């Protein structure tokens, strides 16, 4: 065509995913339109020029000598441009006393309601004050049951539990991790008010999928999309979207924190009200609903987010970078049967980048990697939902049996993954998967 | 032979200090106790210290206009903000915001301050009473006694967790929950009295507990309001604080914290805390549930810091208190006010007079229109007559004479550490001539 298709910046994961093919190409030019949103700002310098990605980004050292790799050094989650940015900001903030409430609150908020396309926003202590309200905004009551995966966090299933909620766990997709559509009405029953799908390691649920079975059976849904910011469509068929802006997600502040994301008016007054004491919106003091927390964000914590929230677009490019390699990179091991790999999805931001081993062959994996090679390596998480060893477990969850989680639970392997994480760092993983691999297979 | 005045910054030895300084002298020396909360007291307390001057810096001539009653700007000095961003130069490059290594190191200090054995820094003071409840064996439906008048908090921590918030009357003089008012709220259902330290002044804690001996109930008490009290939590069987930038102490985002002698207790406030987990083992639960309720390790950093001024600005609370009820105390004598008692088991959160109940709108306009001086009334609506369908269904009818006839008189007066003694002219000035233009 005579006519260049535009290339759209938003810093989502659709969109990254062309701007991945474009900035591996030659020509880097006009056609690259950058959105006038906070989450591009560190783009816009960086784009000014043609970019290498493996120079430019990464700063590739191939001749640096790595002996070993953690997998997730948190004092690298943070740049030092990063740092400085934060202490800028808090020159100008403390002095004016404002903390807890305050403006940058409203602004931030303003700022995710624009980038998530939701009408309301309202920002939360952390992700998981942000579930927890947003189901008792939907109007949980003690009993309500809520259809969910069972290999989340423990604040998903905790949030539920707070709440008064009864967790009904359905079976995942074993290749998505996510929650299984097809597995969802079977576990439907008089008491079922929710389904909670979980969007696990940055992949997308079949919210479509979930959506039409909500509508069938008149169920609310709310996702729990902490580990998903930069999502393309994320909310388009929730009734609520939570997120958590925790320092080790894909853009987190310096403290706990979220956010609750709806289009409904009447919704986002309830979610105001119960993470304030119960009170009337911007009345103190003064109760309209039986009680409330407190659990708005702080003002401190959205002043630092809106800096923060600056490195967004280029750092979710960056773990789309990472990922790509990997599956690259890796693919005659997976070619082989030896392992599984993620898909190359347009719907993933890739928080965290989880490969399946067999299971017989996962511990001494780990072990050689680290042992041998230096390389860290981790399982996120640890224990299932319904074999977690608590009361409520050994009384209510026994008999249950969930397939397909606890095959791939036992299966999943995460491999180090941040935006800072650097590719001579990247050679040496994937280097030494390759060695304990074959190693295992004889 | 020397008699030592020691400087520990809780209430009772302020009190003391206050005397001495006045040139009533308590003996020779002084001695400032070597603990962090004193840090800053260092800087200016000097053997022959003019308070007026050395700690108000009193400027009797300066120029004012207005005085609010809470400009939350002055709640942190510049001194204050230096010190941060300086810990937060060194705390920001680690990375380490949430979990990290200045939890523990605050948490320890708290539990020297308090003398408390176990100290559980949270992310709010409303964290730290909800938690308590459930650590203590709260159940859905267990009723906790406790006042009407207090922040809206201590009963959404009731409520949140299953609990039934059972009202009872205060002392109207204290403010404090009654202890006589208790016995005959007690039924089968009720498993905890939750005081609360109104305004700083302190509960009736040794009545309390006998009570609760006797009937073998569980006592919380909402501390949020009183750090630096002396003698805080020695009849509690948990303690919790508030570290909301408007304390007395306080940090720079939300943070409270749980204390107690019990360490099974103490465990399970952990785990209520950290996600229902295995004290220091992640995503291991042991618990049906939990929150996501520690202090973030930045605020912790940040504590350290503002901590250094506690008792400092404890004293500088209780030197303008007792500069109020002195100054205004023919208002007093006459019958127009009650001011508070100068008692040691007091820190001055809030400072509450009392006057008629058919003048105190007309005392705050005209404070305020004539003089630009802002008073308030913490807080506006009682527990049993919010307007919601709880309200309604439980506690509709109910009376509680005592609480309903403080709340209708009590006025709060401009109160915080850097507050100036000339502005505090102004607000007593005013309070003379509106009482005095009235009759
Ligand atoms: C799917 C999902 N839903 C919900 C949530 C709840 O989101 P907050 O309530 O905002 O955390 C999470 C959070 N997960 C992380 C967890 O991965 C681990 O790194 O531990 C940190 C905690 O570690 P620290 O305590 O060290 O910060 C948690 O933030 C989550 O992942
Ligand atoms: C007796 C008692 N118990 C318990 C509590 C609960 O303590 P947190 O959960 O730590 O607040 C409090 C807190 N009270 C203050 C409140 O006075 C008002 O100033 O509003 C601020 C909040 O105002 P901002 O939202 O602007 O910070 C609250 O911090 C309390 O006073």
């Amino acid at each position: 065509a005579g006519m260049q298709k535009q290339v759209k910046i938003s810093g989502k994961s659709k969109e990254n995913m062309s701007l991945l093919k474009h900035l591996k190409g030659d020509v880097q030019g006009k056609e690259l339109v950058i959105e006038d949103s906070i989450v591009n700002e560190r783009w816009k310098q960086v784009l000014k020029e043609k970019i290498d990605i493996e120079h430019d980004l990464f700063n590739y050292q191939k001749n640096r000598e790595i002996s070993k790799v953690p997998f997730l050094p948190v004092d690298r989650l943070i740049t030092n441009d990063e740092v400085e940015d934060i202490l800028n900001t808090l020159t100008e903030v403390l002095p004016t006393g404002k903390f807890t409430s305050g403006p940058y609150l409203e602004q931030f908020e303003k700022v995710l309601s624009t980038y998530l396309h939701k009408r309301y926003v309202i920002a939360t202590s952390s992700g998981t004050d942000a579930i927890m309200i947003g189901l008792l905004a939907l109007g949980l009551n003690p009993g309500d049951e809520v259809i969910m995966p069972a290999n989340s966090f423990s604040a998903t299933e905790n949030a539920v539990l707070a709440s008064g909620g009864v967790p009904i766990y359905v079976d995942i997709n074993p290749q998505t991790f996510c929650i299984d559509p097809d597995k969802i009405e079977e576990a439907i029953t008089p008491y079922t008010k929710f389904i909670l799908p979980v969007h696990l390691y940055g992949k997308h649920s079949d919210m479509q999928h979930i959506r039409q079975i909500a509508n069938r059976y008149k169920l609310k849904v709310i996702e729990d999309a902490c580990q998903g910011i930069g999502l393309t469509d994320l909310g388009k068929y929730a009734d609520i979207t939570t997120l958590s802006f925790n320092p080790y997600k894909n853009f987190g502040v310096c403290g706990k924190a979220g956010a609750i994301a709806t289009d409904n008016e009447e919704l986002a007054k309830k979610c105001i009200q119960f993470s304030y004491h119960g009170f009337e919106v911007n009345v103190k003091n003064k109760k309209v609903i039986n009680f409330g927390f407190n659990s708005k964000m702080d003002n401190l914590q959205a002043a630092i987010g809106l800096e923060r929230m600056k490195y967004l677009s280029l750092n979710n490019f960056k773990r789309l970078f990472l990922a790509d390699r990997y599956i690259t990179q890796l693919a005659e091991l997976q070619n082989k049967g030896y392992i599984e790999l993620p898909e190359l999805s347009e719907d993933h931001v890739w928080h965290l980048f989880p490969i399946k081993v067999r299971t017989e062959d996962r511990a001494d994996i780990m072990t050689k990697l680290n042992e041998d090679f230096g390389v860290q390596t981790d399982v996120y998480y640890p224990i299932l939902s319904h074999m977690q060893k608590t009361p409520l477990v050994q009384d209510k969850y026994a008999g249950l049996q969930l397939v397909h989680t606890e095959k791939a639970h036992s299966q999943v392997l995460h491999l180090p993954l941040y935006p800072s994480f650097t590719l001579e760092e990247q050679d040496r993983v994937m280097e030494g998967l390759f060695h304990v691999i074959k190693q295992e297979i004889g």
